[PDB]
């Protein structure tokens, strides 16, 4: 069974939060499972069509991880690439930390 | 800003719908990175306490990978130890698949 607008908004709402919550100067640590956390999640994301596509995203628009504002910033245009897919409106990025880190709307 | 209660539900989905697409027999590289994404995921989850519980509970009672039938079992009992913590009644494992993997309430 697969649900996929819920799983949807879930699953946006962790990528997006994760995100918010990343630092502004990460260890290189940080960086690397940042990174790998988005293939894996890219990998076994349970929509399959969804998943393969996500993940040619990533290879052809590498998770850029090297702060928090580069990585809200890849996640909005990440979303926004399954948005126009998806006949949906294009989100401001501009106002990805207003929503996403301090929680506006 | 943190919203623990959308972002716990959120995130429970994903992870219960993950193991419910996960293989009655994963192959060897499924097996390690559903390992992987579940500590990277206890590193990053954006609630602090609820992420250092999280990870101490994998490190003591870590992810049972074999199969879809052991991992889902061990997911449903890694979200009741955090309803106990938290006064919610428990849920049935025994249910975890009507509920998870047919999608049935
Ligand atoms: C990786 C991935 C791939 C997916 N691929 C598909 C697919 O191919 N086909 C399909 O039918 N469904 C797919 N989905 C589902 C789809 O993206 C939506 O989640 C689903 O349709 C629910 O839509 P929604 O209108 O409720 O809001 P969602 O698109 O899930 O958005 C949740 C909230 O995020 C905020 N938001 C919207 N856009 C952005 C943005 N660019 N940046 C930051 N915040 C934003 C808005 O406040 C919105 O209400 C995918 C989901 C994920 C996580
Ligand atoms: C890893 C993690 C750790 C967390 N730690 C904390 C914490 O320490 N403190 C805190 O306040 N919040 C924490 N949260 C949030 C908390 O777990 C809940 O998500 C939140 O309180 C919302 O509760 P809820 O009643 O809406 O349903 P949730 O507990 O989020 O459940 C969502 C749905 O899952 C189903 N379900 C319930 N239990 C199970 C189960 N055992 N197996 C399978 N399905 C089940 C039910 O249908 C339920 O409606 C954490 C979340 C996560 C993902």
């Amino acid at each position: 069974h697969m649900d996929v607008e819920q799983l949807g908004r879930s699953s946006w709402t962790l990528l997006h939060s994760v995100a918010a919550s990343y630092p502004a100067q990460p260890t290189d640590q940080q960086k690397g499972e940042m990174k790998q956390f988005l293939n894996i999640f890219s990998h076994i994301y349970p929509c399959n069509w969804c998943a393969k596509d996500f993940e040619k995203y990533i290879r052809e628009n590498a998770p850029q991880v090297e702060s928090r504002e580069e990585l809200g910033r890849w996640m909005c245009e990440a979303h926004n690439k399954v948005n126009k897919k998806l006949r949906k409106p294009k989100f401001d990025c501009n106002f990805w930390e207003k929503r996403w880190k301090d929680g506006w709307d």
